[PDB]
Order: C-alpha cells, then structure tokens, then sequence
C-alpha cells in the first residue's frame, strides 16, 4: 500500500505542480488503485509513472471545485479508449453525476466498461470483506467530505509450507484448515487448523481531509491512522500548524501536507513543513511524483 | 500571425503530443490570441509558451470529442481566476454550451468574464471589419465542422500598396473532403489531420480520419501555399513522424508534420 502524489498543487496548474490528486496504489491488496481527487491533466502525470487507467477501480472525490474533478472526463474517457473493461466506481458530493454524464454525453463517449457513480452522504460510502470507507462532513456548512480509508485486519495467513512438511499436499482441505477448521487427514491424522494460521494482520488506514480547515470531526476521523492526508493551503501558516495539531491529537502516525498554492515556492515549501514539523515531528510537505510507503505495524 | 501548436497528438494524451489544441496567435492583428480546439491540459501547455488564458479572445471547437473540448473547463477557469475581464466566445457545435455551463455549474464556477457560447451551423461563424470565419460541415460521424479563417484585404496606408487578407483553415478531424478542400481554396495555410499513414487507407476510413496523402492531395488540389499535418497517433513519434512527413511531402513538396509548440508564421504572400 502506497500513496503516489500525481498533483500536489491549488487553484490551477503551475509548472511545479498540478492540481490535485493522489493515487492510493493496492496492487498487492486488490491488484488496484484508487485516487482521491482527479484536477485536470491527472491522467498526463500517470504517463510519468507505472499506474495505467485501466488499474484504476474507484476514484473519490472530496470537494466539487474545479482543481478536483476536470480531469475526470479524460482519464474516463483514455481509460475506455484503451481497452478497461473492469468496473470502475467514482464517488463524489452531489452534481458528480451530472457532471459526468453530461460529458461523456455530449463527446458521445461509449464506455467499453460498468461505470458507477455514487454522490455521497456522510456515512459508510464502501464496504467488503477487506475495506470500509468512511465519508464525513468535515466543514460545518461546507459540501466537501473528509474520508477515511480503513483496511480491516486480514485474516492470519496459512503456513502452507509446514502443511506440505507435515505431508499435506494442497487441495481442498487447505480451505478447510484456513476457516480453522478440525479436518481429518487422508492417513487418519486429525488435524486443528488453526494450529497452522499465522496472527491476523492489523489493518491500515488512510485519511483525506477534503478541506484546508480542520475541525474535531477531522481529528475523529483520522484517529489512529497511519496517514493523514491534509490541504495545507487555499488557492488565493496557522492552517499547516492546526493541521498538525490535529494529527497529534487524533495520534495520526505521519501528517502530508498537499494542495499548496504557488504561493510558495522553493524554500517556502519547507518552511510549511517546519511548521507542521514543529508540532507534529512526521509532517511531509508533499510534491509532485512524491510516493509514501505505508507499511504495516 | 502566427499558428503555435500546443498539442498534435490524436485520440489520448502520450508524452510525445498532447491532445488537440492550436493557437492561432493575433497580437499584431488584433492583440490577442484564438484557439482552435482545446483538449484537456492544453492550459498547462501554454505555461511553457508567453500565451496566457487573459490573451485567449475566442476558441473555435471542430467537434464534440473529448481530445478537443475537455480543456475547456480548466482554461475557462483559470482565465477567471487570473481576473481576465475581456468577454471570451466559445464556438462549437450543439452540445458545447451544455458541456461549458454543465461544467461551471456543478464547480459553482462564476466567471470575472462575460462568455458567449455559439453553436454554429455550416457557414458564416464570426465576421467585424477585419476577418470573417467560416464553417464547413466535415466527415466525421458526429456532427464536424472545419474552418476557415480569413483575414480580410485592406487598402494602403498614409500611399502604401494594399495588403492581401491572409487565410488558415483548419480540417478538424474527418475523412477526406471536398467541402473542406472547395472551403480552402487557395489559402495560405492548411492545417489537416494526418491520423494515418498512406498505406492506412482502410483504418483511416474506419475510425473517420485521414491519411498523410490524403491530406498532401487535399492541400494540392486545394492550391493552398503550406500544408501543416497535425493529430498524429502515438504510432508515429521521433523519426516515425518524419516517414509521414516525407508522405505528405511527395504528393505536396510544402508540407511539415506539427509537433507540440512547433511554431509557424504566416506571411503576406
Ligand atoms: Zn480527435
Ligand atoms: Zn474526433
């Protein structure tokens, strides 16, 4: 699991950075990403990297402004032109829908796989056996979502090797053992399968704020994470300093600062991470192409 | 005046070329820039050229597909953002207000600006005391248009000798026309699209697009002076590009494949 920055920037493009998006790779987990946010010319970053469109199974969007959605359009659209033919779900505040099947629409684009659109309500916006997604209402009366990206603990995984030792040869009755299972073996041997499990893993978990303000419902939201995806500026100092106020309260474990405006430049970039620094110490000014790892424990 | 193509590249963005989008650059004329097409990220192309969305006076859409209209939004809304206050009109076929406004509306997006948004027909788009542009239906499935731009002729000044209207037309995307080639009767400068190498007649025809010979053979019949190939696919990049290039050359000798901020001046003949 790993977050891959495509744009880091506000407000429009600038040559350092562009509007917003990160990718959330799972290639290991669900052998996909998704991306949280999508501006203009997403889909012209991911040429600079190994993520391909058709990889690309949900896309959640946080806030209906422009610097967030425009580059939905095309990366629906290439991902169509080049053979996808998953399903691919994007979820987004209400207008999401219009905006768009009014596109793909008005291009006479036929997609060549199931699109779901979701507009969204603060609650569980996903859910299966091995993720459940969270949406909340992070600014008062504002129409953005914060959301939270929960990995739910993985089952222990079989010691597959010992049971071949042991003279179990794989089959059916690897399923068997794996549900923990009491099965009698082929020679007569009687065999309890969680004796051959190894512990579950904890899952991880990732939060997207949506907004540059911060609120308790903000630091609930990201309690415990590992990480906490933050705006750091508005596209037109103390934001960067309450953001990592409230990555230490809610005992986030690493704080990134993203969508900064041209604003700064250069140095100025690290002094929006020194300040953050300053109260939260695992705070990352994020930047274009940036990839964070996301280990587990 | 002068043509800056921001991307040349067909159907999807590629490192290479970038979708669709040409500048035709007016600042001595009328000191102020127009675009023909307007893929996604074209504003992003023009931060590496001294074009800034303020100088953007009009912008002339061929057709409805995505490679030409999905910039669109974002360079109308930087414009906005920079505080540009100079009216902006979009012409387009039907559809393109519906995109624009759908667009600017789920963003809350309220414009410094006064746009206007005309979904031509075939004929006469635009025409004041120095240029009339004209639209021609193409072929293409959906409903296409290709222009021409024609600066008109005026009179000497305090005598010099009178000054002959220059003309560009644009083919847009589509197959082979005669429409197009009758529209650019003599012009100074064709930009045609060349998806296709010579030998891809049959895929061209499919996917409603041109050759590079058909497009030298339009230019030729046409008596247009230069002929510019541009909307190449990602299948032809590098030297690749220049085998097209020599295809279009040998039916039509002035003929230059684009490539994004390739830069071409129009001359008075
Ligand atoms: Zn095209
Ligand atoms: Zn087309």
């Amino acid at each position: 699991m790993e977050l891959l920055f495509l744009g880091t920037g506000a407000g429009i493009p600038a040559k350092a950075r562009n509007v917003t998006s990160v990718a959330l790779k799972l290639l290991e987990e669900r052998r996909s990403v998704w991306l949280f946010d999508c501006g203009e010319a997403t889909q012209h970053q991911m040429l600079h990297t190994t993520i391909k469109p058709r990889k690309i199974e949900k896309i959640f969007i946080t806030h209906m402004h422009g610097d967030h959605v425009y580059g939905l359009p095309g990366l629906l659209g290439s991902r169509s032109f080049q053979g996808g033919e998953d399903e691919l779900t994007v979820y987004g505040p209400k207008g999401i829908k219009a905006f768009i099947e009014t596109s793909l629409a008005v291009t006479k684009t036929h997609l060549t796989y199931p699109l779901a659109i979701q507009e969204i309500e603060e609650g569980i916006v996903f859910e299966d056996d091995q993720f459940i997604v969270t949406a909340v209402s992070v600014i008062h009366g504002v129409e953005a979502f914060g959301y939270r990206v929960q990995e739910k603990d993985v089952p222990g995984s079989l010691k597959a090797d010992v049971l071949k030792e042991m003279n179990i040869p794989p089959g059916p009755v690897y399923q068997k053992i794996k549900k923990g299972e009491t099965v009698t073996l082929e020679d007569g041997r009687i065999i309890n399968g969680n004796d051959f499990l190894e512990p579950p893993k904890k899952g991880r978990s990732v939060v997207f704020s949506g907004d540059t303000r911060v609120s308790d419902k903000l630091k609930e939201l990201a309690r415990d994470c590992d990480v906490m995806v933050h705006e750091a500026t508005f596209a037109k100092h103390s934001t960067t300093e309450q953001a990592a106020v409230t990555a230490k309260e809610a005992r986030a474990k690493q704080l990134i600062l993203t969508h900064i405006s041209a604003r700064y430049q250069g140095d100025a970039s690290l002094e929006l991470q020194k300040e953050a620094v300053d109260v939260f110490p695992n705070s990352v000014a994020a930047y274009d192409f940036l990839e964070v790892n996301v280990p587990r424990g």
